[PDB]
Parts: C-alpha cells; structure tokens; sequence
C-alpha cells in the first residue's frame, strides 16, 4: 500500500476500471473493512441530549476527533456533529461536519468563530430533487444574527457550477471582533450519483483551496451528513497536495486513514471512482 508514481497513476486507473470497475470495487470494499477490527467510541454523539443535534441518526462524530465547542453557563453545550480530519501531512486540516440544522445554527457559527475558520466548503444544495438536504444558516442578504455572531454577506459570484459569497461576522461579546469568511458552494450536483465530469469540481476544489490563506484554523467542509461528498472532497485536495509535493498518490491509503476520524468519509464506490477521474483530469490536465 505504497505511493504510486503519478506517472503511472493514470494507467493505474485504467487497471482500477477494467472488468466492470473490479479493481474499484476490491478498493473500495477494503476501505468498509478497514474499520472491522477497530471500535471508535461516539458517545457525546449518543446522548439522549445531543440527538436533536445530529442530522441522521446513523452518521456520529467519533469523540476522539470531534470538534468540542467552548462550554456554556448544560454539561452537553459542548457538541457539535463535527471532526477534525488531516489533510495531506497536516494534522486537522478540515473540520468535517453535517449541514447544520436551525436548532444548531448558533454552534455552527460559534465554532467557525472559536476556531477560526476563514474557509466554509458547501457541497450541497439546500434541497436536491425536492429532498431537504440542509438548512440555510446564512443570511440572503445583509445581516443576521446567530446567537453572539453576526454574518454579513458582502458579495456573491455565481459561476456555472458553484457559487463565492463573501461574509464578514462579527463576535458581540469580543472588543479584532471582526473577520472574513468566504463560503465555496458546489451548486451543479445531481440528486443521485455522483457528477458525470470531474472537471468541474476539480476546478472548484483548485480554487476553493487556493484560498485557504496563512495561517488559520481548519477549512469548514460539509454536504448533507457530512461524509460522502465531505470525503471525497478532503481525498481529492489532499492527494493534491501530494502530487504537488511528491509526485505520488495514494488514495486508498489515505482514506483509509481519515475513515477513522469521521465515519464514511468517501461514502460509496461511486465517490471513490470520482476521486480517481479528478486526479484523472488533473495530472492528465499537466
């Protein structure tokens, strides 16, 4: 399970792909396994306290990578469905987290203030095929308020596949009280499958890393729960990353890795192939 020479990377891919994608399919069902022998704890994701907080049922955050938000003057304040996820030889690089619901609108933005995220990546439309996939915690125009944070939206660009909006937000409680936050959203994705062309969301994972600025806390990730889309997100950027630092990939090492940090990260085999053809398009795009 050694890197692959990014030369030999693509060729790979055609292997993975053969026979009806049996290459893929051995992959990718390795990855489900690789957890087999390995109990992670969700305790605080569990408790009868924190369960309105949590989208879906099935989709925690382990405890030992979750995000805590500072404790407020109720023991259980401190959740959000939330984990830190390395990103390539950087330790808790992202934040990975589900579309925030109304009721944990306030941990939301409290979190992006206390760990000083600048960068919020939406994979997601607020409803796909008539489906409500996440609440919109942002406000339409001008200002709102969510508990102590005030979100300003300054400007927007709606591109063809994904739209840039611009925040500013304020702390009330802070006298410096101030910062930007630019949300990258993916708006073109099909209520089903995954995108028929990766090169639009290699593009939009180009950019939205790009803008990732020196130095500041983890880049905000999150779809509808959090994981599929989440993951394949964080696998693309990061083996980005190494290829520009390295000249090698690895994938399935590499996820297999961060699935012990947020359950189902890369969520379907569907997924893992599209990571494949964004690499696809970026080495072959050189």
């Amino acid at each position: 399970m050694e890197a692959i020479p990014v030369k030999q990377f693509v060729k790979h891919i055609g292997e993975l792909y053969s026979n009806n994608q049996h290459g893929f399919s051995e992959d990718f069902e390795e990855v489900q396994r690789c957890t087999a022998d390995m109990n992670i704890t969700a305790e605080h994701s569990n408790h009868p306290e924190n369960k309105h907080k949590n989208r879906y049922i099935n989709i925690l955050a382990y405890d030992h990578s979750r995000v805590k938000l500072r404790p407020l003057p109720s023991k259980h304040s401190d959740y959000i469905n939330a984990n830190y996820v390395d990103g390539y030889n950087k330790a808790k690089a992202y934040i990975a987290t589900q579309g925030p619901l109304k009721s944990t609108f306030e941990d939301f933005w409290r979190m992006i203030w206390e760990q000083n995220t600048g960068i919020i990546v939406m994979i997601t439309n607020l409803v796909e095929k008539g489906r409500r996939k996440c609440d919109q915690y942002w406000p339409t125009e001008n200002s709102e308020e969510y508990g102590n944070i005030i979100v300003t939206l300054k400007s927007t660009k709606i591109h063809a596949c994904y739209t840039v909006r611009r925040f500013s937000i304020r702390n009330t409680k802070v006298k410096q009280n101030e910062r930007v936050v630019i949300q990258y959203h993916y708006t073109q994705w099909p209520d089903m499958g995954v995108p028929e062309y990766a090169l639009p969301v290699l593009t939009f994972v180009r950019r939205s890393s790009a803008a990732r600025m020196p130095e500041t806390g983890p880049v905000l990730v999150h779809c509808s729960a959090g994981v599929g889309r989440t993951g394949t997100y964080i696998v693309i950027d990061s083996m980005l990353q190494q290829i520009k630092d390295k000249s090698t990939v690895n994938v399935l090492g590499f996820l297999k890795h961060i699935r012990t940090q947020r359950n189902y990260l890369v969520q379907t085999e569907e997924q893992y192939i599209f990571i494949h053809d964004a690499l696809l398009e970026a080495i072959l795009g050189k």
